[PDB]
């Protein structure tokens, strides 16, 4: 594909886990997109290497 990945985007606000499969990063953290189905998406922490739901909200993509 392309070297350059932007499925990488910013936390514009911190998130709240209300279960075991969402994510609740800080503010700022950097979150990688990897489903993009529904209201709610999938991504992952590129600085604590986790996995959990995000809002897509509280994540933007980068430009």
């Amino acid at each position: 594909g392309s070297p350059l990945q932007d499925n990488l985007v910013i936390a514009l606000h911190s998130y709240e886990p209300s279960h075991d499969g969402d994510l609740g990063f800080e503010k700022g953290e950097q979150l990688r997109i990897l489903e993009q189905s529904g209201e709610w998406w999938k991504a992952q922490s590129l600085t604590t290497g986790q996995e959990g739901f995000i809002p897509f909200n509280f994540v933007a993509k980068a430009n």
